[PDB]
């Protein structure tokens, strides 16, 4: 699609992590946790630059991880993705990258954005890490 390369691998992960969990629906919360353990990735180094523990976000996302049914993308994903794509269009990016799922996140509700906000995750702190 319009997503960067990185972004469709990190999917592609979020896709096993689901799997390897034995979850029904991929949510925001494994694309995050794919996108944190992303040797090269965008997300953990923006994170840090924003002021937020990359380490300690990936041990609360492992916890909700841990928290969800067991027993394929969820409707909470692809509205997120949805949301990536329309700030990708009001920044005027060329394509979809990772670093847009953190800022989509934070204001998507559920989970993810409860964490993130905890985390001190901000529309502007990450905004400004975007830009930066």
């Amino acid at each position: 699609d319009r997503l960067t390369n990185k972004f469709q691998l990190a999917l592609a992960d979020a896709q096993s992590l689901a799997l390897g969990h034995d979850n029904q629906f991929i949510e925001p919360l494994h694309l995050m946790s794919a996108l944190l353990n992303q040797e090269g990735g965008s997300v953990s180094p923006l994170l840090t630059s924003a002021g937020i523990n990359a380490g300690q976000l990936r041990t609360d996302i492992n916890q909700a991880l841990n928290r969800l049914p067991q027993v394929q993308p969820s409707q909470d994903l692809v509205r997120v993705l949805n949301l990536c794509d329309n700030v990708a269009q009001k920044r005027g990016d060329n394509f979809i990258s990772s670093e847009l799922f953190v800022l989509a996140a934070l204001e998507s509700r559920g989970t993810v954005a409860d964490i993130l906000k905890a985390a001190g995750a901000t529309t502007a702190n990450i905004t400004q890490a975007i830009e930066q």
